């Protein structure tokens, strides 16, 4: 069968918050079935403990953000990305601050660390999810929208576009490493307001309204974009099973994405659980 999946052993990590300027450890630790994504800000006193999942999103200005009270874990999409990319159904992750790690920008580094780790299937079915009626939600001119499709899809455009299946493209080579960007003037605004302190070329794409001013340049020719639904992928990865569906997404920031899982989880006729007792008949595969 299509079994769930964690890490062989416990990876550690360094690197510094892209908003908060802090340096954080990163621990991903194995997990047992059924446990999902479980974030542990071992900082606190006492440690505070967050699922990975939709309800726990709180705020969605430039990054998701995990809350439960007053304490935060924000910037988990690049990191969830990757979980999805490699199909990890369950892993604790450990930070010793705030913010997760931006590593260079993209999900690359974290794809890596999980693959270094060594995969360990586990012997209980992977549940997914599909998609059996549209949904959509709108906002001015955003949508973001599940469409039903056997498989896994994601068509994303921004102020371009891109259409990529996970099936015929690779996570990892077509849309991992496809660093996060920003406007010099809003990078300018943001810093003044004590934002994006761990910011730098070596892992965020920087243009003005021109060109890219990165030396060595873009890794896609359309990064930006494939950027976009990478934090797509990470977001969609708190519903807390993989999807079977199609998602489109229309300007759609963390916020839409965070509305469209709320509104596909209510509306259970939209729905339904599915296990693969033979992988070769399954219409998602991992390696
Ligand atoms: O939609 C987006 C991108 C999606 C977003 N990235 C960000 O917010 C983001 C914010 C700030 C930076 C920076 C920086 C820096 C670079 C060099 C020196 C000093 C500082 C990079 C990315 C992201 O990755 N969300 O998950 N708009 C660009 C935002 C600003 O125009
Ligand atoms: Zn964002
Ligand atoms: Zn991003």
């Amino acid at each position: 069968m299509i079994k769930q999946r964690t890490l062989k052993n416990i990876i550690r990590a360094t690197g510094v918050g892209l908003h908060s300027g802090e340096k954080v450890y990163l621990t991903l630790k194995p997990a047992p079935v059924d446990t999902g994504i479980v974030f542990c800000r071992t900082d606190l006193d006492p440690v505070v403990e967050i699922p990975a999942r939709a309800e726990n999103v709180g705020e969605t200005t430039m990054s998701t953000t995990l809350v439960k009270g007053d304490v935060k874990v924000d910037t988990v999409e690049h990191l969830l990305s990757a979980m999805a990319g490699l199909g990890i159904d369950n892993a604790y992750v450990e930070l010793s601050a705030s913010e997760v790690p931006i590593m260079d920008g993209s999900a690359g580094p974290f794809v890596f660390l999980i693959q270094s780790a060594g995969l360990q299937e586990q012997e209980a079915a992977k549940k997914f999810i599909r998609i059996k009626r549209e949904v959509s939600v709108e906002e001015g001119d955003k949508r973001a929208v599940f469409v039903p499709f056997d498989g896994f899809k994601v068509s994303f455009e921004i102020d371009q576009q891109a259409s990529v299946d996970f099936s015929s493209t690779s996570f990892v080579k077509e849309v991992s490493r496809a660093r996060t960007f920003g406007f010099m003037r809003d990078i300018e605004y943001l810093r003044s307001q004590n934002l994006a302190l761990g910011g730098s070329v070596e892992n965020a794409i920087v243009v003005d309204e021109n060109r890219v001013l990165n030396e060595d340049g873009l890794r896609y020719e359309d990064e930006f974009v494939k950027h976009k639904i990478l934090d797509a992928i990470g977001d969609l990865y708190l519903l807390g099973n993989s999807l079977i569906g199609e998602f489109r997404g229309f300007k759609s920031g963390h916020a839409l994405n965070n509305q469209l899982l709320r509104t596909l989880i209510a509306d259970k006729d939209a729905w339904e659980v599915v296990t693969f007792e033979d992988a070769r008949t399954a219409p998602i595969s991992y390696m």
